[PDB]
């Protein structure tokens, strides 16, 4: 494979500077009474298109795990997968492999059902990164 893959990963410090354990919070109207904790979780769960950012950095990452549908006229039913992990630790979290202008990195933030100011570690360690980088070319 082209050696420009391993090279950027071993010399780019951008991983430790931001791809590390950082505080995270879901994007929503905090000025909306605590009522957003439940309504935002369910209404956002149907649209699994969560927007979230790192409190430490103004950086923001958008991601999509299993959303009911974009323009679909389906039902307003939520993502069963979201409540199959809400009953467990009593928290709601998502994990997905997103690619940036480089290779795949694993993003998996978590937050409790009431305070949406959890933590989320981000790190370049996807095994699909080494092979997808090779197959990244058309």
């Amino acid at each position: 494979v082209v050696p420009d893959q391993r090279s950027k990963f071993e010399n780019e410090e951008f991983f430790r500077k931001l791809s590390r354990e950082c505080e995270i919070k879901y994007t929503g109207f905090r000025d909306r009474p605590h009522e957003e904790r439940q309504t935002r979780f369910q209404n956002a769960c149907r649209d699994g298109r969560s927007e979230i950012a790192f409190v430490a950095t103004g950086t923001n990452l958008s991601l999509q795990f299993f959303p009911a549908s974009w323009q679909g006229e389906q039902r307003q039913t939520p993502s069963r997968e979201y409540v199959d992990l809400e009953r467990e630790a009593g928290k709601v979290y998502l994990k997905a492999p997103m690619i940036l202008n480089g290779v795949c990195v694993i993003w998996k933030g978590w937050i409790d059902l009431h305070r949406l100011d959890g933590m989320g570690c981000l790190e370049f360690d996807e095994e699909r990164a080494q092979q997808e980088d090779a197959l990244a070319q058309q």
